[PDB]
């Protein structure tokens, strides 16, 4: 049983344990997210089959490491589904040739959220798994870990819902103006989705954003949501309607908007979080998009 990685790096043969690291390509599906596809990753062969035949095996307590350890999910190992983290035995892998065949794999994780994500940095450890390796002529066994790290930085669904960006800045025109803001959403399938802002807010109608920057900024002015004109107010959820797998715009613009008293020349600022829920439903997590409104009041 000799395996080798999509990048060429060899995976060391009959070692107790070793650091594994492969690319992943996140996305939600119906039911449950992708976190991992091992299948595109690993590669693996017997260079002996005439005189052996390798049986491999996803042993029990295999499990999602760092950042995605309290998320459970579902192993789909050589076409059958099972609980992640694993509590049952899993059918042989049978190996029995010298032509390489993708390690039949792929780490799922259980949506808990509507539009939720975790980021996973490049290094990062982000499952451990437990491998026994058995054969067809004695006893013998050996059982393993492969320590599965990211190659690349990305972010994990945990909902039925994804987003175009996590992080979004826009730059509005000089005082005053408008920009639009650039963030779509869609679903694995239909769902009736809403979303809320929140941040911190100057005025009673809880509707403008106050003015954060730190730098030679304007007074008497804050940021104000809208869509068409609508005004949007923190803390509100705002209905999309159905939204299913095609890509379906928020519809937000970024404004100024006064506070009191005269606007001074300066710099404005607001950082705005954005939370996406489903009709009826509770609104956990912290915010599932930040948006960082930049502008400018020009003195005359
Ligand atoms: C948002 O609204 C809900 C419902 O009234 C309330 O429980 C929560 O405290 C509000 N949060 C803020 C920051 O106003």
């Amino acid at each position: 049983f000799a395996c080798k990685t999509a990048s060429g790096t060899a995976i060391p043969i009959g070692a107790a344990s070793a650091n594994v690291y492969v690319n992943l390509a996140p996305a939600v599906n119906v039911g449950q997210n992708l976190v991992v596809d091992l299948s595109t990753q690993i590669f693996c062969h017997n260079d002996y089959p005439e005189t052996i035949t390798d049986y491999v095996t996803l042993q029990r307590g295999s499990a999602y490491g760092g950042v995605l350890s309290s998320f459970s999910g579902t192993v789909k190992y050589s076409g059958s589904s099972y609980p992640f983290p694993t509590t049952s035995e899993t059918p042989r892998v049978v190996y029995n040739s010298r032509t390489d065949k993708p390690w039949p794999v792929a780490l799922y994780l259980t949506p808990v959220s509507s539009a939720g994500g975790v980021a996973i940095k490049a290094g990062s450890l982000i499952a451990v798994l437990i491998l026994r390796q058995t054969n067809n002529y004695n006893s013998d066994d050996f059982q393993f870990v492969w320590n599965i790290y990211a190659n690349n930085d990305v972010v994990v669904p945990t909902g039925g819902c994804d987003v175009s960006a996590r992080d979004v800045t826009v730059t509005l025109p000089d005082y005053p103006g408008s920009v639009p803001i650039p963030l779509t959403v869609y679903c694995a399938k239909s769902q009736n989705l809403g979303y809320y802002l929140s941040g911190t807010t100057a005025d009673a109608g809880n509707s403008i954003f106050t003015n954060t920057a730190s730098f030679s900024p304007a007074q008497g002015v804050g940021v104000q949501l809208t869509r068409q004109g609508t005004i949007i107010p923190a803390n509100n959820t705002v209905s999309l309607g159905a939204v299913g797998t095609s890509a379906v715009s928020l519809g937000l613009t970024a404004n100024y908007a006064r506070t009191g008293g005269q606007v001074t020349a300066g710099n404005v600022q607001s950082i705005i979080g954005v939370t996406f829920v489903y009709q009826g439903g509770s609104s956990g997590g912290g915010a599932d998009v930040t948006i960082t409104v930049n502008g400018k009041v020009v003195a005359k």
